[PDB]
């Protein structure tokens, strides 16, 4: 706002890097798991690359340069950051490589060893991203599971920007004419309206907490997107996890208020979220609680985060 954006953008020619193996692969473009070595610097930084597909239009391409300048301009220990890009005809937008995998599908591989402690943590974080992009005037717009990445079990990003879009001055909505939109964790303003502002985001907010309460299951698993609409007008939504208090079930449903501004607020998703950090088993409850907490795996190859600074 006051402050110059001194987010640096560093531009890699595509020899820097070598793709070892894709992890998704979507018309979208293909992203791959790989290697980047800067050139003198001896090291290899794990990263993942994203390689998209042929710009049909200078529009499509033009928005391809929003996402990296967003992305590249955004520091938050919860959001992901660019590393870098490559200009090759086919953009390649170069990132940091979460080992994990996304968090969805994460919870679904161990929910036998995921622990209160773990999940309630995970929230404030996703709360403290999500909050990040509000400061910074940002709308998600898609949020979920699948778009949280997770770094170490510990630690979670933010992920996806390919809808992200910054807001005006002037500005406390935004207006979408078309696209391809993930219903079932849309705010139904968005779904009737194609309005999105910072609370239709805290609706995702509250989809991706039940995503990672119920370990993994699905939003209206058997009913198709079609009708969400419609239910969400009769009233209907998300059930209570088994592992949840009301408490907490309860912030799930203020999320899905319909009025925007009856639903919370990161800010205060953070410090409710973290209030119930320290003692995590008196809001969800898990059994057995007490009980819980590339081409080689190592090569010389320490890197990322730690590469940039002291
Ligand atoms: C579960 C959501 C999802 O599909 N996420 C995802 C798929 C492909 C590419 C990226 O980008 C990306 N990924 C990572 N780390 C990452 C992501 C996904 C995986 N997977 C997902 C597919 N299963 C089959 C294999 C493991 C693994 C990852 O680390 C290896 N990091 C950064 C980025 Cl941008 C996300």
């Amino acid at each position: 706002g006051e402050a110059p954006n001194q987010a640096l953008l560093r531009i890699l020619k595509e020899t820097e890097f070598k793709k070892i193996k894709v992890l998704g692969s979507g018309a979208f473009g293909t992203v791959y798991k790989g290697l980047w070595i800067p050139e003198g610097e001896k090291v290899k930084i794990p990263v993942a690359i994203k390689e998209l597909r042929e710009a049909t239009s200078p529009k499509a391409n033009k928005e391809i340069l929003d996402e990296a300048y967003v992305m590249a301009s955004v520091d938050n220990p919860h959001v992901c950051r660019l590393l870098g890009i490559c200009l090759t005809s086919t953009v390649q937008l170069i990132m940091q490589l979460m080992p994990f995998g996304c968090l969805l599908d994460y919870v679904r591989e161990h929910k036998d060893n995921i622990g209160s402690q773990y999940l309630l943590n995970w929230c404030v974080q996703i709360a403290k991203g999500m909050n990040y992009l509000e400061d910074r005037r940002l709308v998600h717009r898609d949020l979920a599971a699948r778009n949280v990445l997770v770094k170490t079990p510990q630690h979670v990003k933010i992920t996806d920007f390919g809808l992200a879009k910054l807001l005006g001055a002037e500005e406390k909505e935004y207006h979408a004419e078309g696209g391809k939109v993930p219903i079932k964790w849309m705010a139904l303003e968005s779904i009737l309206h194609r309005i999105y502002t910072h609370q239709s985001d805290v609706w995702s907010y509250g989809v991706t907490v039940w995503e990672l309460m119920t370990f993994g299951s699905k939003p209206y698993d058997g009913i198709p997107a079609s009708e969400i609409s419609s239910i969400l007008e009769k009233g209907e939504r998300l059930p209570q996890p088994p592992i949840c208090t009301i408490d907490v079930y309860m912030i799930m449903v203020k999320c899905w208020m319909i009025d925007a501004d009856s639903r919370p607020k990161f800010r205060e998703l953070i410090i409710e979220f973290s209030k119930m950090a320290r003692d995590p088993q008196r809001y969800l409850v898990i059994q057995g609680d007490e009980r819980m907490h590339e081409e080689d795996m190592d090569d010389v190859v320490d890197a990322d985060e730690y590469l940039i600074p002291q």
